[PDB]
C-alpha cells in the first residue's frame, strides 16, 4: 500500500538511507565499540549488490515543525521527538528494543530483515528508525518499510548498484560513481546523492539519496530526484570495502 503522513504530511522530501554493510561491521572494527548478533552471520551471498542494505527513510523537516523555531539541526538530531513539536519520546540509539514494537506484518518483517540485518532480534533497529522518524507522521508500519525495501531493490537494480557489484573491492572515483547514477538517472540527479566513508583511504560505508515526498510512492526515474548540497566526506576516490574484518 501506499506511504502516506497522517499527520506533519507537510515535508518536501524523504532521504533514503542505505549502508555498505561491509562498512557497517568494519567501522566498529576501525573505532572497535561494539559488534551485534547480525554481522555473524558471514554469510557471502552471490550478488555483491546486497551488501548494500536499508538503514532508513527519512522525512525531511516538516513545515510546520520548522514554523515553530525548529532547524534543521534539531530536525537531523530528534526527528519526530524535537522540541517544541512533534515531541515524541526520544528513541535511544543504545536500546533501540525499547522503542515501541511497529506492528509490522510477518511478510513485512521477512522482506525487511533479509535486507536489514539490524532489524528485529535483539536488535530491533527498526523500532529506532520507525520511532524517530515514522511515529510522528502515522505512517503505516506495513507501508513505511515495504517502501523503504522496494527503494533500496530498486537502487540495487540500477547501474549504481551494478556499480558496487562489479567495483567490489575496488578503489573507484567519485567521477565514475556518479556516472553509473546518471546513467540511470540522469546527470541532472547526480546531487540527490552524499555518500560517506570512514578511513584514510576512504572506505565507502553509506549512501544517502534525496527523493521528492511526492514521488515516493512511485518506481525512482528521472523525476524522483532533489539535488542536495553535501556530496559527502569520501573525496575524489574511495574503496567499495569487501567483507572479511
Ligand atoms: N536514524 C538516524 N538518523 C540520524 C542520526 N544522526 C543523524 N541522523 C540523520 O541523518 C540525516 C542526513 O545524513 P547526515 O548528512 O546527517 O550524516 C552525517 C554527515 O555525514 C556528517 C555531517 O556532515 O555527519 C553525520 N552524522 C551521523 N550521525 C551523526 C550524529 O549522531 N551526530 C552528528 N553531529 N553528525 C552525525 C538527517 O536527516 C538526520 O535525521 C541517528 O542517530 N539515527
Amino acid at each position: 500500500l501506499a506511504l502516506q503522513a497522517k499527520q506533519y504530511g507537510d515535508f518536501d522530501r524523504y532521504v533514503l538511507a542505505l549502508s555498505w554493510q561491509t562498512g557497517f561491521c568494519q567501522s566498529q572494527h576501525d573505532r572497535n565499540r561494539n559488534e551485534r548478533d547480525e554481522c555473524r552471520l558471514q554469510t557471502e551471498t552471490t550478488n555483491k549488490a546486497d551488501f548494500l542494505t536499508v538503514h532508513g527513510l527519512w522525512p525531511g523537516l516538516p513545515k510546520s515543525v520548522a514554523a515553530r523555531g525548529v532547524d534543521e539541526r534539531r530536525w537531523m538530531r530528534f526527528g519526530c521527538a524535537t522540541r517544541p513539536i512533534p515531541n515524541l519520546p526520544e528513541a535511544r540509539a543504545s536500546r533501540m528494543c525499547s522503542s515501541p514494537e511497529t506492528g509490522l506484518s510477518l511478510e513485512t518483517a521477512a522482506k525487511l530483515s533479509e535486507v536489514m540485518p539490524g532489524a528485529g532480534g535483539r536488535s530491533c533497529l527498526e523500532r529506532y528508525e520507525y520511532a524517530k522518524h515514522g511515529a510522528c507522521f502515522g505512517f503505516d508500519p506495513d507501508a513505511y518499510f515495504g517502501t523503504m525495501v522496494r527503494l533500496n531493490q530498486e537502487i540495487k537494480e540500477s547501474e549504481a548498484g551494478k556499480f558496487l557489484a562489479d567495483n567490489y573491492g575496488k578503489t573507484v572515483s567519485r567521477r565514475d560513481f556518479d556516472a553509473a547514477f546518471a546513467k540511470s538517472w540522469g546527470k541532472e540527479n547526480v546531487k540527490a546523492v552524499k555518500l560517506t566513508c570512514q578511513g584514510n583511504p576512504a572506505y565507502l560505508t553509506e549512501i544517502q539519496i534525496s527523493i521528492k515526498a511526492d514521488a515516493i510512492n512511485a518506481p525512482l526515474s528521472a523525476n524522483s530526484f532533489l539535488p542536495q548540497p553535501h556530496p559527502g566526506n569520501c573525496g575524489k576516490t574511495f574503496v567499495i570495502d569487501k567483507a572479511g574484518y
